[PDB]
C-alpha cells in the first residue's frame, strides 16, 4: 500500500498546511498510468459562505497540485467541520 | 445502461425538486447487490453560509433516500452555482 499511502499522506499534508482548512474529511486517488488522478473534501467553517469555501478549495487545490507534480486531475470541494467528532478526517 | 440510466435520472430529478438546489453538478453510483450506493454534489447559491448549504444536502437526502429506496447510502454534499455555464450539471 505504500505507494499510495504516500501520496494520499503528502496531499493531507498539503491540504492541512492551507488556512481555513479544518481537517481533510474524504480523500480518493487513483494512479493512471504514473499519473494521479484524486478527488477530496476538506472541512471548512460553517460560517463561510459557499463562495469563501471554495476561495479555499482553490487554494488548496494550487498547494497540492504544485506540491505533487505526478497529480493531472485534483478536485476539491468543502463540508462544514470544527476538533469535530462528528465527520470523518484524515487527523 | 437503462438500469442505472433510470436510477440518475430518478435521484436528479427528486433532488432538483428540493428548493435551494441549483441543479446536480455531479452523481457517481453502482449497484452492490440489489442496492443502491450513490455519491452526489449539488449547485447552491454562492452566498449560502456553509452550514445552510448542508440543510439543502440534508433535505436532498431525505427526498431522494424517501423516493428511491433500493439506495442504502448516498453521500449529498454542494458547490456554488448559478444558468451556470461555468461548471457541468444534469441540466
Ligand atoms: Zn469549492
Ligand atoms: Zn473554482
Ligand atoms: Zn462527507
Ligand atoms: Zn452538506
Ligand atoms: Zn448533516
Ligand atoms: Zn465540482
Amino acid at each position: 500500500g505504500s505507494h499510495m499511502e504516500a501520496v494520499q499522506n503528502r496531499i493531507v499534508e498539503a491540504a492541512e498546511r492551507v488556512p481555513g482548512v479544518r481537517g481533510v474529511i474524504h480523500l480518493r486517488a487513483r494512479y493512471v498510468g504514473q499519473d494521479i488522478w484524486a478527488e477530496m473534501i476538506i472541512g471548512v467553517d460553517p460560517e463561510n459562505t459557499v463562495e469563501q469555501a471554495h476561495e479555499i478549495c482553490e487554494a488548496v487545490q494550487a498547494a497540492v497540485c504544485g506540491k505533487i507534480r505526478r497529480i493531472e486531475s485534483l478536485h476539491v470541494s468543502a463540508e462544514a467541520r470544527e476538533g469535530d467528532t462528528t465527520k470523518p478526517s484524515f487527523s
